[PDB]
């Protein structure tokens, strides 16, 4: 279960964050085969609660209500049809699985849901399910509120309610025997994988016993004998008490050490040096590199108050963002994926954006808007699409190309300009400090003269940007002007050109 189970050699998924399946099946189709992306991490496909104030936001989707297919993206049928156009050109795709809990104990009752269902979050009573008073944890908790109050106690994190959210007794047969249908039943429609929501908050024991529950992928267009691949939203920075390493041997656990050390890097904060990060990865205290999933941001902490607060960085700070994804994206280390957002408008208030519940670009009445693209390829009505950015996608095929090759020739100024290379297949350079970067160095790559997919591609037998010659000797000679705005620069063996 933490074999991501990719295909074609592609290395890397997106989180395209509230798109629609529509629009997700035609992005796959028009893009993310063509180029290269290993598949796709969708927002949770479950019915859930439609919260009315504040409107509608993005985080309604994390309340469900049933199992049933239809969610704020789509229907049950749109849904098929998207794992299927994705999967027939090889993008596999990882469901977002929020099972710790159903909606707020406070969500009322009525048919405000995804679905028009009923249901009484104030006796418990989910008909869809079914489920009911029964079926939830508040025996277990002993805290007033029934509420997690203090995360030093473990007990408190696993069966009191997450910010007053309806704790699932995940203990008892039957409420593991529903997850587990539920998560079989995506399973068979070619679902290749999940991103465990929630799961500090959920025990290893509950967890195990319903992934031991799950299928073998579907056949259609996985091997015989392929599992689900697993990974588990844990946030751990240290002094927690709860670490990944309880859960790391169940499946693959984010490592949100990376994004958050990876932000105060290139924002130089508290004397936070780029070339420190030589021994990046294991080096650093991360878990182990077969265990983890790393990113820059994801949808919590892209808004500026999750694991990393301030240091987090996002398509707000392009600059810096397109170094830290690159970064990221040349590194060897964690298995990687992509954050796509959508703007909204930021309202900070005592450095809090009162505004970050709000959800997708949508219509009035909520139902929310498709993905246009515009004819440069990037795309219109406040999505932002960092994954079509240049200096990302090609950093995304700069990965699969160097895939399994060792970190090697390491270089830094002592400061915050460095570079390194992954086996003899590629070679990367970054220049994040006050005055130019200007070096010879060993790239460990063949001579030739190989093309700076940062600013630009190989287009024919030429390159569209910038361009560079290493000698037969691999060294090369670099000039990174701190102006620049994107102040580094990467080639790789498909980048390079005919003799
Ligand atoms: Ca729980
Ligand atoms: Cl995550």
């Amino acid at each position: 279960q933490h074999n991501p189970n990719t295909r074609d050699g592609r290395t890397a998924i997106v989180h395209l964050f509230e798109w629609r399946w529509a629009d997700i099946a035609a992005e796959c189709e028009r893009f993310l085969g063509p180029k290269g992306f290993a598949g796709v991490q969708i927002s949770p496909p479950n019915e859930h609660i439609l919260v009315s104030s504040p409107w509608r936001p993005w985080w309604q989707r994390y309340q469900p209500i049933s199992y049933n297919l239809c969610s704020r993206s789509g229907g049950e049928n749109e849904l098929r049809d998207m794992i299927t156009r994705c999967n027939n050109v090889g993008v596999n795709v990882y469901v977002d699985a929020v099972i710790n809990h159903m909606c707020g104990a406070g969500g009322g009752e009525g048919t405000h849901s995804s679905c028009g269902s009923w249901f009484n979050a104030n006796n418990k009573d989910f008909p869809s399910v079914p489920y009911s008073n029964l079926d939830f944890n508040d025996g277990k908790c002993k805290t007033g509120s029934g509420n997690i109050e203090n995360y030093g106690d473990p007990y408190q994190v696993r069966d009191c309610r997450l910010v007053g959210l309806l704790d699932l007794a995940l203990e008892k047969d039957y409420v593991r025997g529903k997850v587990a249908d539920f998560m079989n039943k995506l399973i068979d429609m070619g679902v290749a994988g999940f991103r465990v929501d929630a799961c500090k908050h959920m025990w290893p024991g509950d967890l195990d016993n319903v992934y031991r529950r799950l299928n073998n992928l579907n056949t259609k267009w996985f091997p015989g004998g392929s599992r689900p691949f697993i990974f588990q939203e844990v946030i751990d920075l240290g002094g927690e008490p709860i670490t990944t390493g309880e859960y790391v041997g169940l499946g693959r656990v984010t490592e949100f050490k990376y994004g958050a050390r990876l932000g105060e890097l290139f924002r130089k904060w508290n004397g936070q040096k780029l070339s420190y990060t030589k021994n990046w990865g294991e080096g650093w205290g991360f878990m182990a590199d077969g265990n983890a999933v790393v990113f820059t941001d994801n949808h919590d902490n892209q808004r500026g108050h999750g694991a990393g607060g301030a240091s987090i960085l996002t398509f707000w700070d392009p600059r810096l963002y397109k170094m830290a994804v690159g970064y990221m994206l040349a590194h060897p280390y964690g298995f990687t994926r992509v954050m796509s957002s959508y703007s909204w408008d930021r309202n900070f208030v005592n450095g809090k954006d009162e505004n970050d519940w709000i959800g997708p670009p949508s219509n009035g009445d909520g139902s929310t808007k498709p993905v246009p693209i515009n004819p440069d390829q990037t795309c219109g009505d406040g999505w932002v699409c960092e994954h079509r950015w240049r200096q990302i996608m090609n950093m995304v095929q700069f990965r699969n190309v160097v895939n399994g090759q060792p970190h090697a020739n390491w270089w830094d100024n002592g400061n915050n300009q460095v570079a390194f290379g992954r086996g003899n297949r590629g070679f990367i350079v970054f220049n994040n400090d006050d005055w130019a970067l200007d070096v010879t160095l060993n790239t460990g790559l063949p001579g030739g003269t190989y093309c700076d997919v940062i600013s630009g591609n190989k287009d024919g037998g030429s390159c569209t940007g910038k361009q560079i010659t290493v000698g037969g000797d691999g060294r090369a000679h670099f000039y990174i002007n701190n102006s620049e705005e994107d102040p580094f620069i990467a080639i790789h063996a498909d980048s390079k050109l005919h003799h």
